[PDB]
């Protein structure tokens, strides 16, 4: 088959239905694009930023510079920076909504509550906030402080970066001048820098990308994930069902899909009400069930158990079109990316109702717009259930043939820094000891999307993960790439049998899988808390540790902002497919060869899972040698 | 040669020097790009936003949608929105710095003062601020309030838009749901919407563009321009020297260049110190002179007189490279766009020193980096003078042959709303009356850059302006296109005789030119105050007025954000060259044909000055007919 589909049998089966039904889909749409690809854009040496364009760099024809005078290196890095403004904006958007949700929850106006009060008070103490009064007071103070971190300008020092970053990184960041403003000012400054005839210096633009990455993790991601733990609990390991076989066509099936989990949690709470289960049964369904999709789904499976109501996680963004082709979905409730913009015709064919629950998400053919507001989420969840009941009765039941694949996989979800510490007996020391002894050679943060650019859905990701664990490298996974490993079976105890001799021994002793599900790409900051704890306990810099990062099927700039963060944080950072930079030779040299002498990190490239794994292991072994282990 | 150069003889003379010196320059760089132009990018039907790309729409090869599913209309509007995030970010950056500068001025930490106290107190009254205490206290309160408007979220109502927009527009915006957040949140929301698989609906994306334009004018531009008036005075009409013959090579010559005028004002104040003039003369110069370039220069000529120190405005951004070829510049101090990124080799050849005075501005070969802070601007200005004196002694004097063109033109600069009222005898009535009677058919806001895309520098702008005034249409001008009209002689009293029968006679009686210099593209908000004043005086909506906007040689998205504002504000808005949208037929239909029934405005296109002027006049005459005049 010359069309890239998927490594997953469930997805390939449902692709067959999309193709038989003659519906457009991402897999088929790749092929016409292959007829007319632009290699200037592939290489990052085109520009569309002003009316003297569109420009291309081609020295052979005399087009050495753009009309404005920018060279290839500035051109490529500037467009990378501009796109990374989008990535940072999404994390900043989510953080602000989390903080407003916490405040409105403390004031009594949401269906949520303050669940992890211990985390609330410890965070407040770490940040030197006033902890007098009641938990609701402390929660308002924390929300206002974390909003201040979003809003702080380039000249007001941050506190999150001081609390949560490792000691030896701080001196590097000071030396390089990359301590950022709050993410709102940083992303505005980055966008302004990208306007024509402003910043045309590839080194400066790269520096601004590193700053933007730091602003995203310390100024948005860590705060938002800890606030979500305060609201919904801190994840601990538990068994979850994943893949598209979790659907049963005789129930009313509501799927929540995006990155922000607030609507999903409100849906689970509303679906547990007897009145709503009775509604479903009166409509001819066995009962009402809620399912998670993509990153919003992953946020929930990190913190919530499967039960008779909440059924598990469907898969990553390339599973959404196949999921509709099951003919089992009643409402797909969409809160952020990825909500692909041609779902309308598929929802129509398969008898599903599309509901946007964010002012960000719009595309042709959406049935309902219920933009999120914390004080409205209770009513939003109820209206979604009402829509789903009507949709089941009048659109799907008795009209649509279901075609649900048989595949269901088990994954242990809910790893957090706290869960790792508990699994090790309350101290990081046993992990240090198994690393020093060579049982685990090192650890990889797999923080990733999925894409079709460099293979069938999830091919590189799953095979790279298999190659890493065979080499006794423990994986901490987040993002659509985490969903892939869960569906592939790498996140359960059976997967110990795929690990090498040292890692399989540790996994059996600790009773954990060789791939630890840490959640979403938004959990890059949270994974950094584990690496920071390692660095601080060893009194070594992050750039000295036997670790690496990989985003091996990256798609969008949530992944690349996390990669820029990883570079600033001093790490070997593998990215595939190539970012659009390879036509800019001095930028390539900076990112791949010179950064180890600047931040400590570097970009690595390639899509062959075996070579990528070998190169990661070589870097880990080089770090090990310098540590004497 | 066949190379597009300029309509201005001074620029053509200096281009010859650049070409004979075999130095790269915008004019020559256009020709290689012409060999390899991408028609997909020209039409807005390419996309580089995720790794499944680069994508193209070409139905003839089966490429109907991008891999993700987006159609041509969503693709084109999304990239327009993303680029307009840059435009909004620059205005928001500038506003924030203006507000911090006013605050630090009130606290006594700058070389500036509160010049227009009347305006300070009038704003405080209009915005219902506390006026107790001293003017400095009120200035701090106004600065904090305007910062709040920058930071307001989508769900908190604004006050600037209530005060400074007319009643019928506010009702239209309310009905359409396009009242925006403050510009920081609005630009973050727009950027997040552009991430792959978020907002792929061209109608939604266009709506977001309109919102972004409103947020920019009411949330940043009006506040920043009125704060700059509070600091540096409200412009009134006065004679100014323009074009490149203002240079004299026997003086130490410092040129400030960008959009933010703070460093330029500080330089003028420092150069007026006798000790600094003594330093210049001891170095062998006749004395020390300051000159303005592009939009920062225009802000200064709006509010300051020509004297023995400050000498006038050089021209717009396509004049910067020619200006260096005079061999007369000692320092070029650069604060924002446009600072073209290949000036380094030109500065080296002609013996000029380049100084960046903004963290936004970086490019290869810059000699000194003096990032602006209000509390450091006195030291920055003095350091620049020190650098200039040394550069004159060591790089230029006795080494570089000057080639200064003879051309100097006179322009009347400093028109403001207040200046118009004064010229009319204290009220707007006389202008309304001569419009009603048909002497002046209507008015156009020319808010423009310059570019080479649709002609030699300033060709379309100047010829369009001549055709408009011949048709008895008064022009209020801002931006690089304003600089073009000043240099071409349309902004002095001789230009009265280029106007048609009715407008020439009104201008002769009022002793004003037919093109009124209103400053920068940043003064779109200020122009809207005049258009709003006309709406109220007539008791009609802005969409009913005999007015239009043109950006006839647009370059970057400061101009396009002003055009998006104009559309939201209900106006016929001509833009040339074509924005990168014309491959998206439904988007084109929305912008050019359906918007009149939505906001009242519409996009018009074309670069033929006669046809464009005829079309503007036809619109104005249609509006007149519906008003009964
Ligand atoms: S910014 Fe420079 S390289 Fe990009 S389109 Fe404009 S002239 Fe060309
Ligand atoms: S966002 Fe869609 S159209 Fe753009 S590059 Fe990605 S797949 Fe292609
Ligand atoms: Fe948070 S990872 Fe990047 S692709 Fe869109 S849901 Fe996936
Ligand atoms: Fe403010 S107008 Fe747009 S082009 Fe850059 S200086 Fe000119
Ligand atoms: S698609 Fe236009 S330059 Fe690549």
């Amino acid at each position: 088959m010359a069309t890239k589909t998927s490594i997953h049998p469930s997805v390939n089966e449902l692709y067959q239905r999309l193709a038989e039904d003659q519906l457009s889909n991402c897999f088929d749409r790749f092929d016409p694009q292959e007829k007319i690809r632009c290699n200037y854009c592939e290489l990052g040496v085109s520009c569309q930023l002003c009316s003297n364009g569109p420009c291309r760099i081609n020295e052979k024809v005399g087009a050495t510079l753009g009309v404005c005078g920018i060279n290839a290196d500035g051109m490529a890095m500037r467009y990378m920076l501009l796109r990374n403004v989008m990535g940072t904006s999404t994390y900043t958007y989510h953080a602000y909504e989390a903080y407003k949700t916490l405040k409105m929850t403390a004031l009594g106006n949401t269906p949520f509550t303050i669940t992890d009060k211990d985390k609330l008070y410890q965070m407040a103490k770490d940040l030197e906030l006033n902890t007098e009064g009641k938990p609701e007071d402390v929660a308002v103070r924390l929300s206002d402080f974390l909003i201040w971190e979003l809003y702080r300008d380039y000249d007001e020092p941050g506190k999150m970066i001081e609390v949560y970053a490792p000691l030896k990184r701080k001196e590097v960041w000071r030396k390089l001048g990359i301590y950022p403003a709050g993410p709102l000012h940083e992303l505005k400054d980055a966008a302004a820098s990208c306007l024509t005839n402003v910043d045309g210096d590839y080194v400066s633009l790269a520096t601004k990308g590193l700053r933007l990455g730091l602003s995203c993790i310390y100024g948005a991601q860590i705060g938002l994930e800890l606030v979500q733990d305060i609201l919904f609990g801190t994840g601990m390991p538990h068994e979850m069902d994943v893949d598209l076989g979790i659907f049963d066509a005789d129930y009313i099936n509501i799927v929540f899909n995006g990155h922000e989990p607030f609507v999903g949690v409100a849906l689970i709470l509303a679906a547990k009400e007897a009145v709503n289960q009775d509604k479903a049964k009166a409509a001819g369904a066995k009962s009402l069930r809620i399912y998670g999709s993509i990153e919003s789904g992953q946020e929930v499976v990190q913190r919530f158990q499967k039960d008779e109501v909440f059924r598990g996680l469907t898969g990553n963004w390339l599973t959404i079109e196949p999921m509709l082709a099951t003919g089992a979905v009643d409402v797909l409730a969409m809160d952020m990316n990825c909500s692909p913009p041609n779902l309308g015709p598929l929802a129509e064919k398969y008898g599903a109702t599309l509901v946007s629950v964010s002012r960000l998400v719009r595309f042709p053919g959406i049935h309902h717009f219920l933009d999120y507001k914390p004080s409205e989420v209770r009513e939003i969840a109820q209206k979604i259930i009402d829509i789903a009941v009507d949709s089941f009765k009048n659109k799907r039941h008795g009209k649509i043939t279901p075609k649900i694949p048989a595949n269901i996989q088990k994954a242990i979800t809910g790893f957090t820094p706290e869960a790792i510490l508990k699994a090790l007996g309350g101290s990081i020391n046993p992990l240090i000891e198994v690393i020093k002894a060579g049982k685990i050679k090192g650890a990889v943060g797999l923080i990733n999307c999925t894409t079709l650019k460099n293979g069938p859905q999830d091919y590189v990701t799953v095979n790279l993960a298999k190659e890493l664990i065979k080499r006794d490298i423990l994986i901490l996974s987040g993002g659509c790439g985490n969903h892939a490993l869960e569906v592939a079976g790498l996140c359960n105890l059976d997967a110990i049998n795929l690990a090498g001799p040292g890692l399989s021994e540790v996994c059996r002793n600790l009773n954990i899988p060789p791939v630890l599900s840490f959640g979403t790409c938004t959990d890059t900051g949270r994974i950094s808390l584990v690496v920071t704890a390692l660095a601080n306990a060893l009194n070594v810099d992050t750039a000295d540790l036997p670790v690496a990062v990989t985003a091996p099927m990256y798609m969008e700039q949530k992944a690349t902002i996390d990669a820029l963060f990883a570079l600033a944080y001093g790490l070997y950072t593998h990215v595939a497919p190539d970012p659009p930079v390879m036509g800019a030779p001095n930028l390539v040299k900076l990112l791949t060869r010179d950064l180890p002498s600047i931040t400590g990190g570097r970009i690595a490239v390639g899509s062959d899972p075996v070579k990528v794994a070998d190169d990661i292991l070589a870097h880990i072994n080089d770090r090990r040698a310098k540590l004497g282990i």
